[PDB]
């Protein structure tokens, strides 16, 4: 999740 976030953003 936290990386997922971390692209996302």
């Amino acid at each position: 999740l936290a990386e997922a976030l971390h692209c996302a953003l």
